[PDB]
């Protein structure tokens, strides 16, 4: 056996070569084809585990796709080298070969017989007429002989009490073999096309099934091999007379009383009810995985045939409802072990296989009332009476699964079931049974949540309870049912007028959480299809979530599961919105302190506060609206700084890139216009939006060409960059004051980002801010935005005594606009002569002067998969050195990113080297 692996080997390492090559693939293919079917031949019993079987049908399968590919071309005549097999022909084109296959299909070695029955039916059309079977195979036989096909189906096989007890002799064997061998010929024949279906009909098959028939029903080490290859053939006849019935039945009268009398019918119901008498024992896979196929298929082929009488005067002696009547005993759970078990389970298998075959009706008929196989009903009633006492077991549980589905099978029962249902006492037949009542459940929808949905407020604990159990068992195949879920979703939308003392006012506080997880159960079980543009009953379910957050009700740590309900409320328009802002900032205000921390950092109200607007994050962080932004916005910017400021900044640049770049520059105008509004103010949460709420945004990626916000705004703010200091009253001259700051910010931060060939183009860029498509150059508002921001920090400071330290910081954010635009212009040449240095003090001007503050001195101290799946269904069910003083500036580091990149651009150097020496090697500057 060892031997013939090395050369399928061989030729399976080989055959991707001499496929490029003359002078051989001429000769000998043909007997290479034959040698490796014949070696198949030879390998037919020794073993499946070597895994010869499999490399030589990959070699044999692999030479016949590349004997296919040429020989469409080339099934010409030459002298060709001869297989064995063959007399000396002097030409062996195809015709010889495929006559060989045909007069070798009867070989009755199994894994050469559908090799060459597969490789025949796709080896037709390449003969040069380029039929198909039917025709060419009546076209050959009608000029050699109609009878040489049932010689071929019968090779040299066409012909004991002893053997009742079966035994394996060596020839006895051979006939069982012969007998699956011809079985299995004329099969393919029958089920396809090829000749009549009594054209072979016109049999000696006939006579063998008899004896085989007669001879079913019947060395203990070696007779198991007996009954094995014994049983492989009754499947096969199985499949034989379905394949015929099935067909055109011009021979369902020729198949003759010999075959179908009481043994065929006798031996099916043997094959149903109780299998382990015939050979079909337990421990087999494959064959007992094959059988109740061709099992109901041969009932489901009997019923357009005239023995269907044949089949109830077979079945309704032995699988009679009195069997199933008489079989049910009193005392289900002692020593009563199998003698009850095994027999039911056989008898409920095989019901079950009747029920799939469908004939229930046609073969128990029901009974008085109407549409009730009271038989089903009674065991329904077993079922429920069988716990009442009180024990318990597995292989009983398996018992009554089966035992209730097949009494549920029936048609519509459940409505007598969802009456059991309610009154322990009786919630534990649901705590027993969880996984067949859903499942049921679900069969009959669109009816049974009326049935439910009645009985609603007498029994609320029952109902929700088993609507949960639906729902989660809707969840676990979401992954396979993806419509009943959305189905039943919007069945139970169309029924929220039963249940209006739940969502209501002085009920004890469980209830309310227990539909406010019920809906979240019910929104988080589909898509965003069943929210939006007059779906379902959207506004009574709007009202009911709006009644929940109440004041009564808990205050905050299940008030995050409405808030993670909210990206599902939050598409509508005003009104509703504006019933919304009014509702949140109800509870900010109420619920949220106004200083930085205002707790003690180890009680639980500092993990509540983290809590709470963890879970205000949580519902921000999938849904980038701009009513949640500003709604966050102005609860950080209340105290200077808070606890969880990094948790922010991560989340801005989490929504950075999202998606929607519409909707980017709509989050930028909102928070612009919270900006930039006339309102009551503090200059410092005038400053803290421009710093650091839409920098976050901007710095990140937000979207590469979103230009709107570049072109959109500017000649917005460059009359008030361009206007007057009104210098007259506190809290009029600093709102101007932080105005011009933030508009220097965003033109810091935008020419930070962008490139030079498209701004300084002559494109659209020039086209908003100057109006339309206007005469233009590089630099036509970067000249008078050069001009404004030196004219900021160039007049001296000699009359200026009104706010000192934040005009530092507008020096301080003037500069950084001039370094920015500096670096974002094309660099060309020394222009840095001309701006950016050189100070002409007999005017009294100044550059670092003005912003460093040279009033205080500073300290230098002395030295410085799929499991993650199955518990998200569980989920589901219950849910630079450093920078330390002078570093500390916010200038000096955009100011060394400056010229570390005109070091990165190319005696001593002009403006930057030369002059600031000539600034430092003489103390006419003082020691800030």
């Amino acid at each position: 056996a060892f031997k013939r692996l090395g050369a399928s080997l061989a030729f399976n390492n080989i055959y991707r070569e001499f496929r490029e090559e003359e002078s051989l693939v001429e000769q000998f293919v043909f007997e290479a084809l034959v040698i490796y079917m014949e070696s198949l031949a030879l390998a037919h019993a020794d073993e499946k585990s070597l895994g010869t079987i499999q490399q030589c049908c990959d070699a044999i399968d692999h030479l016949c796709r590349i004997i296919e590919k040429k020989h469409v071309s080339l099934n010409k005549a030459k002298k060709r080298r001869l297989p064995r097999g063959f007399p000396p022909s002097a030409s062996l084109c195809l015709l010889d070969l495929v006559k060989w296959l045909l007069a070798h299909c009867g070989r009755p070695q199994t894994e050469c017989r559908h090799k060459s029955i597969e490789l025949f039916y796709k080896f037709v059309p390449l003969l040069p007429g380029n039929r198909s079977p039917n025709l060419w195979l009546k076209d050959v036989l009608k000029e050699e002989g109609v009878s040489f096909l049932i010689n071929t189906f019968e090779g040299g096989g066409c012909g004991l009490l002893y053997l009742r007890g079966p035994f394996s002799l060596q020839a006895t064997l051979c006939w069982l073999d012969l007998l699956l061998a011809a079985l299995e010929c004329y099969n393919t024949f029958i089920g396809e096309r090829t000749v009549g279906a009594l054209q072979v009909l016109g049999s000696s098959l006939l006579k063998a099934v008899a004896f085989f028939l007669e001879s079913i029903a019947m060395s203990p080490q070696e007779g198991e091999r007996y009954n094995y290859s014994k049983c492989t053939v009754v499947v096969r006849i199985m499949e034989f007379t379905t394949t015929l019935l099935n067909t055109s039945p011009e021979g369902w009268k020729l198949l003759k009383k010999d075959l179908c009398n009481t043994h065929l019918m006798r031996v099916l119901v043997q094959t149903l009810c109780e299998p382990a008498s015939i050979g079909f024992n337990i421990g087999d896979v494959q064959v007992m995985a094959h059988l109740p196929d061709v099992c109901v298929n041969l009932m489901k082929a009997l019923k357009m045939s005239p023995y269907k009488d044949i089949l109830e005067t077979h079945l309704r002696e032995k699988i009679t409802a009195q069997s199933i009547e008489e079989l049910c005993a009193v005392n289900l759970y002692g020593p009563d072990a199998q003698v009850d078990r095994s027999r039911l389970a056989a008898v409920v298998s095989a019901c079950k296989q009747l029920h799939r075959a469908g004939l229930l009706h046609n073969i128990l008929p029901s009974q008085s009332t109407d549409l009730h196989h009271s038989v089903g009903t009674e065991l329904l009633s077993l079922v429920y009476k069988g716990i009442a006492p009180p024990s318990l077991d597995l292989s009983c549980k398996q018992l009554a699964s089966g035992l209730l589905e097949l009494a549920f099978a029936f048609g519509g029962l459940c409505e007598r079931l969802v009456s059991l249902l309610l009154n322990s006492h009786g919630e534990y037949f649901y705590s027993l049974f969880s996984e067949t009542i859903n499942t049921e459940l679900l069969k009959n929808l669109d009816l049974a949540v009326l049935e439910l949905m009645q009985s609603s407020v007498d029994n609320t604990k029952m109902v929700s309870a088993v609507l949960n159990g639906m729902l989660d068992q809707s969840f676990r195949e979401r992954a396979n049912q993806k419509h009943q879920g959305l189905k039943l979703a919007t069945t139970i939308l169309q029924h929220w007028k039963k249940c209006d003392s739940w969502w209501a006012k002085d009920s004890p506080l469980e209830t309310k959480m227990a539909v406010l997880a019920l809906l979240a159960k019910i929104l988080q079980i589909d898509s965003s299809v069943s929210f939006n543009t007059s779906h379902g009953s959207f506004p009574e379910v709007f009202t009911t979530y709006i009644s929940l957050l109440a004041d009564t009700k808990l205050d905050l740590h299940l008030k995050g599961q409405a808030v993670t309900l909210l990206p599902f409320f939050t598409s509508l328009t005003g009104g509703s919105l504006e019933e919304l802002r009014r509702v949140l900032e109800q509870l900010i205000v109420a619920h949220f302190p106004m200083q930085s921390r205002e707790f003690p950092p180890g009680t639980p109200r500092f993990n509540n506060y983290v809590d709470c607007m963890k879970k205000f994050l949580d519902a921000l962080e999938l849904s980038q609206s701009p009513m949640l932004l500003e709604l966050m916005t102005e609860v950080l910017c209340r105290e200077q700084q808070h606890v969880m400021e990094e948790l922010f900044q991560s989340s801005f640049r989490r929504i950075a890139r999202r998606g929607s770049c519409v909707t980017q520059v709509g989050l930028l105008e909102s928070v612009y216009e919270m900006f930039r509004k006339d309102d009551p103010r503090l200059s410092f949460t005038r400053q803290s939006f421009v710093d650091r709420s839409l920098l976050t945004l901007l710095w990140h990626c937000s979207l590469d060409a979103l230009r709107e916000f570049f072109s959109t705004i500017v000649v917005d703010a460059i009359d008030v960059l361009k206007s007057r200091f009104t210098k007259l009253n506190e809290s009029t001259f600093d709102t101007q004051i932080t105005k011009k700051m933030g508009y220097y910010k965003i033109l810091d931060v935008m020419y930070s980002r962008l490139p030079k060939d498209d701004v300084h183009a002559k494109e659209s860029k020039i086209n908003q801010v100057f109006h339309g498509s206007c005469i233009t150059e590089g630099n036509e508002l970067t000249k008078t935005l050069i001009k404004l921001c030196y004219d900021a920090f160039t007049e001296n400071m000699a009359g200026e005594n009104q706010l000192l330290e934040r005009r530092r910081l507008y020096h301080c954010a003037a500069y950084n606009c001039a370094i920015s635009v500096i670096c974002c212009v094309f660099n060309e040449l020394k222009f840095y002569q001309g701006f950016l240095f050189s100070e002409k003090p007999e005017k009294n001007l100044l550059i670092f002067e003005n912003l460093i503050d040279l009033k205080r001195r500073y300290n230098f101290p002395v030295e410085v998969s799929t499991l993650s799946e199955e518990m998200s269904q569980f989920d589901f069910s219950t849910g630079e050195l450093e920078m330390d003083e002078l570093n500390r500036h916010e200038c000096m580091a955009p100011l060394t990113a400056l010229v570390k990149h005109m070091h990165r651009s190319l005696r001593d150097l002009p403006s930057w080297m030369k002059f600031l020496h000539g600034k430092l090697g003489n103390p006419i500057v003082p020691l800030n």
